């Protein structure tokens, strides 16, 4: 229906979520954005993206959540391209001092939301036969890590996840990937968060959503079910 | 005095089995919901059994609580303590609802946290023990028809890691062994495990097209839980046919 | 030294040589190319790229090769930001019948070439404090590999050298990592060459010590 | 052709090659052993194991040796059931220091001698249908290590040729797996015989479904 492809950015109150609707914009995407401020929403137009703006679902909090934001672009556009998201607030502490409530708040943001998410996006792109999608997480989950133990838990559910619904869509040619990185791992989201990370640099977000975009700008169709580490 | 052993659930599949190796070992036992047959079976064996009852779902912190606190109290140690859990669901992921997923990290990643939760604390206070989660070997890589069960198994697998790096400075161990002896149907026994038509749904899964007998796999578990060596921990392996 | 950012692209010959030159001359960069056609050069100079040519050292089958390639970038413009290469062929047959002269022969593609390549890339880049190293292999060592059992395990070999080397070089801010492809043992050589940008047009920085396959 | 069950201990010289043969000798296995010595033969002999010894062959360093090893236990006993080596020296130093002489050294001793084991058992125990192998390796190949990269590298190498075999001829019936050691990486760890115990895990046949896997047995460095 649309020329244009389309790009969902499940939330563009926080992080990188500004600087993906930014890389949108600049590679020809049309966006659907999760509570855009107004002054983001007429940067983007000047830069000619069309933007249509979901209020009020953006935590993903509720199968319904991502099924709204799905259904925005099909509604406004007709067409699905690119859909991304982060989620999830990292708790700390020893697994001997931690209880079952932590397990399953983590589960929630780490694990719930991605699913939510692709469950209502995966069907409207492979009806397609194309798509792709990028869930943005945390590198806890590829390790243990101290201090965060139940929090590198579920972020492993998550990646595996991940890389079992690309598994199962690999042949409409949908792409379903993860990228994890350090900005997920703290609440704000510069001096004291860099002295957490080993290498103490985060490099700037506008870099980030750059990255992001070799999984979510069309450009190249063959990649799935990976998991990058970034930075 | 004797070892203490703690075998989570007696009630189905390599249940049983584990405690038989225990009681062959010179371990006494606390077991959850021992049939009375099994019970004077291992007495026989030499083993003391101390049963709990109602507690091997390991639904809440309370039931794997109870289960360590009863060795605590009849024997004054734990020293090994090994537990299974989770049930398959299957299904495309883009046919799956959000309460399967929620069903299937209950029964793979709750349990098997409740459990440690009580246990590892209990051993990291004697500076010694030996905790087996047993698994299935789903979480390893993407399982066409179980993506929401294989996904929370590579939770469990990842906690254990977690705790093992956690507390490796203790003298505890702790590993996991994913095996396709989780993937069978609920709640069975032992001559429905070892019925032939159930195991061929599942051999047919491994590519070793074989997957033994449970009394082998209780076997292999003591490398792990029988004492005989120590210091091994965060490990996964995978006792399914070579499907990991 | 140049003004300009430098890429080194060890193979221009074959698979996705020409088009990675492509993408770096759309992107800002002068180019150090293995073994080009007279058409490939004439080509990205009309898109504004300077070109130096290095002749027969693209196999990268001794130390030295790779070394006279990263030698090339330094006299020409006194510096090399971005450099990748592709290496190994695919080694078919059951392992009970396989010898050990096959075994040879697959390391020597599959690990002594990006061995050679990163030994003589990565010196010049640490002491810029700044570098993008992209090895492109298989996908076959991630995991066992029915028919190509020996390939499989060298590939594996080389994803674990990048990973180290990634390792020992991340204080100096340069980057190395893996793509891994079938194109080594689908879509266009174009879209792949753009796939490879992320992690070799300096658009973001510090990933490193990553394999990723690319189907 | 021979009642009881054969073992192959490659290597009774170092580490853990006489406590492994000593597991054997207690699980009712007779023993093919690479140059044992005459004090290890007699108490393994009182054992009531029948001990053959294979001299000379023990480095692993040529397709023939690790070939004489498997005919020596056809030629005594008629088969081969259990089939256990060791091998591998650690280099050190900086990668950009390195040299791609040390590069193909490591990988003579990590990876050339379990290919050359492995291709000269594996066809004797596929034909019986039965057999168990373990490669007896370093945990360095697992993740990147500062002090040996050209190590970890073909380390890397040795673990995924195990699975590749392993997954080759899992129907066949024979095992193959790999047991990482610090014990490996001299120019906690646990005690020779602690880790044998282990060992036996993978060789004993007590249990005969896993195969592909590589555990890191205890810690330490």
């Amino acid at each position: 229906m649309s020329n244009r492809p389309v790009a969902l950015v499940s939330d563009t109150r926080y992080m990188v979520g500004p600087d993906l609707a930014r890389r949108f914009a600049e590679k020809g995407f049309d966006l659907v954005l999760g509570d855009p401020s107004p002054n983001l929403v007429s940067e983007l137009e000047s830069m000619g993206a069309r933007i249509v703006p979901v209020t009020g679902h953006s935590d993903l909090s509720s199968p319904e959540s991502a099924q709204a934001q799905a259904d925005a672009a099909l509604s406004a556009f007709g067409r699905l391209d690119s859909a991304v998201m982060f989620s999830g607030q990292i708790v700390t502490g020893r697994f001997v001092n931690s209880t079952i409530d932590q397990l399953r708040q983590v589960f929630v943001g780490c694990v719930e939301a991605p699913y939510n998410f692709m469950r209502a996006v995966v069907p409207v792109m492979t009806e397609r036969e194309a798509g792709q999608i990028l869930i943005i997480t945390s590198a806890s989950g590829a390790r243990p890590t101290p201090g965060a133990p139940l929090y590198s838990s579920v972020r492993a559910a998550a990646t595996m996840l991940v890389k079992n619904v690309a598994d199962e869509v690999a042949r409409t040619g949908v792409q379903v990937n993860a990228v994890g990185t350090s900005f997920m791992d703290f609440p704000a989201f510069r001096a004291k968060i860099e002295s957490q990370v080993p290498m103490r640099r985060l490099g700037t977000m506008e870099e980030f959503s750059a990255f992001c975009m070799a999984f979510l700008d069309g450009s190249s169709r063959f990649t799935t079910g990976q998991f990058v580490a970034y930075a």
